[PDB]
């Protein structure tokens, strides 16, 4: 369970 759910919009 990486943080793929973190990618809200500033991941980027």
């Amino acid at each position: 369970h990486p943080l793929k759910q973190y990618w809200w919009r500033p991941s980027i």
